[PDB]
């Protein structure tokens, strides 16, 4: 069901600080190769009164290439889907918190996005849109029980780093756990390295397309 040219849809409805707004967007890759572009467009709630870069790495893990050797359980989750649920603690004590349900309907991944973003600095980074894009990642995964039942789900934590406008950097940690629809073979421990870029966006953030090459690899 997933070849290897894939859209998608996708909408979140999200609060950062109060401000509640609503983004709608479409997006395409090739899951296997590891890529894929998104457009966003924020339909209410605009223009955001916060920094887009706390956002996009909210906007898709069926696109990960992975070896042969390594499950790819979100892959093998489908056509059901997955959901997932992520908490990203800043250095400064902002919190994103994340739940999403990805889905598959008329050959197309249907991707349902809840976002919570609390205690940024009215004069941090974040709220003043002093923000300039992550650098890579490497997203640690791991088998474990993220939902109380007895059985292990798929983990991951990675350390971020977004640059500063400025000059600078400024830091977060991120939590998320992967929980397939039906049962689904597990891998063991692995990593993904991830860069998710920025590739075009309108003066006020309202329309942005994003690019990201994300694969999994051996510890
Ligand atoms: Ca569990
Ligand atoms: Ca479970």
């Amino acid at each position: 069901v997933i070849k290897e040219f894939m859209r998608f849809k996708v909408r979140m409805e999200g609060s950062v600080n109060g401000h509640e707004f609503e983004i709608e967007g479409e997006g395409e890759g090739r899951p296997y190769e590891g890529t894929q572009t998104a457009k966003l467009k924020v339909t209410k709630g605009g223009p955001l009164p916060f920094a887009w870069d706390i956002l996009s790495p909210q906007f898709s893990k069926a696109y990960v290439k992975h070896p042969a050797d390594i499950p790819d359980y979100l892959k093998l989750s489908f056509p059901e889907g997955f959901k997932w649920e992520r908490v990203m603690n800043f250095e400064d004590g902002g919190v994103v918190t994340v739940t999403q349900d990805s889905s598959l309907q008329d050959g197309e991944f249907i991707y349902k996005v809840k976002l919570r973003g609390t205690n940024f600095p009215s004069d941090g980074p974040v709220m003043q849109k002093k923000t300039m894009g992550w650098e890579a990642s490497t997203e640690r995964m791991y088998p474990g029980d993220g939902d109380g039942d007895g059985e292990a789900e798929l983990k991951g934590e990675i350390k971020m780093r977004l640059k500063l406008k400025d000059g600078g950097h400024y830091d977060a940690e991120v939590k998320t756990t992967y929980m397939a629809k039906k049962p689904v073979q597990l891998p063991g421990a692995y990593k993904t390295d991830i860069k998710l870029d920025i590739t075009s966006h309108n003066e006020d953030y309202t329309i942005v397309e994003q690019y990201e090459r994300a694969e999994g690899r051996h510890s």
